[PDB]
């Protein structure tokens, strides 16, 4: 339905945690016989003002999003409150990449890259900045299909502005953040592009822990945030993943253009990745 009765949503396990919200695997079981469909249900675990309004927004946003490459909204449910979503058993991409490594050539990484870019293109066209783009936040619909998830921090851009300024600090691993976010808490469709660069790096390192974004800044060597800012200002960048084809490194480096306005758009990126995907073969 679009509306789920809480009494029929039946609990199975934890799938994830996030700022003040959990997502759970539930069976939606109106018969009560274990034959009902599986669903991923997000609730907030804190009942204050701003986190509750933010959650409502996230629902408004995801409801109004229709794309093969965006996680699918199924409905809400009420108490007097919960967000119900399609469930993707293969789960997290970060993990999926680590497991199936030996089964995935460059085409497929490019295939995923294209699909994520396409979803981000669309997100951008709805004026939606995602703000927390990263392999851990991408779900796997199948071996040849991925989808962007976790709208917990997404913002709508007012009609008259192309950027958002966040008051408090971020709480995500620092290594996916654009410089303007690090220094000024400025997020935009173009800071999303910065992070998409890092997602590509993740695809092509197959999310390996030993050469992760974090592991690399560490190697590349005062507050962490400040040092990462100095580096990125000096023009230090993540290196070509091992075996990475060069053309892809260049796209990354381009996504990492110092100023937001030199970064290419998702709609520029999409064809290039497409050409690359039909290039390997
Ligand atoms: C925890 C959160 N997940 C969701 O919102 C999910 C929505 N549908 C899913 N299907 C499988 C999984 C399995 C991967 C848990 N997660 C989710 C996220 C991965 C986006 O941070």
């Amino acid at each position: 339905p679009t509306i789920f009765e809480e009494r029929h949503l039946k609990y199975i396990s934890q799938l994830g945690k996030g700022n003040f919200g959990s997502v759970e695997l539930c069976r939606y079981d109106p018969l009560g016989d274990n034959t009902g469909a599986l669903v991923a249900v997000k609730q907030l675990q804190h009942s204050g003002p701003d986190q509750q309004r933010d959650f409502q927004r996230e629902i408004q946003i995801l409801k109004a999003l229709h794309s093969d490459f965006i996680v699918k909204y199924r409905g809400v449910s009420y108490g007097p409150l919960r967000l119900v979503m399609e469930y993707l058993p293969s789960g997290c991409l970060r993990d999926f990449l680590q497991r199936h490594r030996a089964r995935l050539d460059a085409s497929r990484l490019l295939l995923y890259s294209s699909q994520i870019c396409k979803g981000m293109e669309y997100l951008g066209s709805r004026r939606c900045v995602h703000r927390d783009l990263a392999a851990r936040n991408i779900l796997v619909e199948s071996e040849a299909h991925v989808k962007i998830a976790d709208f917990g921090l997404a913002k709508l851009l007012p009609l008259d502005k192309d950027y958002y300024v966040v008051r408090e600090p971020g709480q995500s691993p620092i290594f996916w953040y654009a410089p303007e976010s690090l220094s000024d808490n400025i997020f935009s469709r173009q800071s999303d592009v910065w992070s998409f660069g890092v997602v590509l790096y993740e695809l092509f390192t197959y999310c390996d822990k030993s050469c992760s974004p974090s592991a690399e800044f560490l190697r590349m060597m005062v507050p962490a945030l400040s040092r990462l800012l100095e580096l990125l200002e000096e023009g230090q960048r993540l290196p070509a993943p091992p075996a990475c084809p060069a053309e892809v490194h260049e796209l990354m480096k381009l996504c990492w253009a110092p100023s937001p306005q030199d970064r290419p758009s998702f709609s520029a990126l999409g064809p290039q990745l497409d050409m690359l995907w039909s290039g390997s073969r």
